[PDB]
């Protein structure tokens, strides 16, 4: 089952109206928030809440880009969640989950707790239903040009299951 997904509600997010996606997702990217990174609860919930913020302040989107983030206290954040779109990847907001882990992982990977939790709450994705039974995986800067979700982070993903080799 999925892992225990902090709600919006928890880190305050400003709440809004975003067009919805077709669930039935048929690609996880993995993305990186290239900013700083968190370790203990009220640490990420600040990181997210500005994430937001610039995301829609600045970026100009209608909600955080990301449908999940993952802290390296090894907590799930819900960013806009299963059933809205995403501002992450181009031509891919609305068929791909984007999972973004918290912190910068170019050089160094989140630890195994962040880790963990991001296979976790993937198969439980496609446990129920949110992801098609074979659903591609692929780091962001396989889809668009970007420096995500950095080298320590991608070499471990390309490990893992459906990894679009
Ligand atoms: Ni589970
Ligand atoms: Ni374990």
């Amino acid at each position: 089952v999925c892992p225990n997904i902090i709600k919006r509600s928890a880190w305050e997010a400003r709440e809004t109206h975003c067009p919805k996606m077709n669930l039935p997702a048929k690609y996880v990217i993995i993305i990186h928030t290239a900013g700083t990174s968190c370790t203990v609860s009220t640490d990420c919930q600040t990181v997210v809440r500005n994430i937001q913020s610039f995301h829609m302040d600045t970026r100009n989107f209608c909600d955080i880009g990301y449908h999940f983030l993952v802290g390296q206290d090894g907590g799930v954040y819900e960013g806009v969640g299963w059933h809205i779109q995403g501002s992450h990847t181009y031509g891919f907001n609305d068929i791909a989950l984007g999972i973004a882990f918290i912190g910068y992982f170019v050089e160094k990977p989140p630890n195994a707790a962040a880790l963990e939790a991001a296979q976790d709450l993937i198969q439980c994705a496609v446990v129920e239903g949110y992801l098609t039974p074979n659903y591609l995986l692929m780091g962001h800067s396989d889809v668009v040009n970007i420096l995500s979700p950095g080298q320590a982070l991608y070499n471990i993903i390309s490990t893992w299951p459906h990894f679009k080799h």
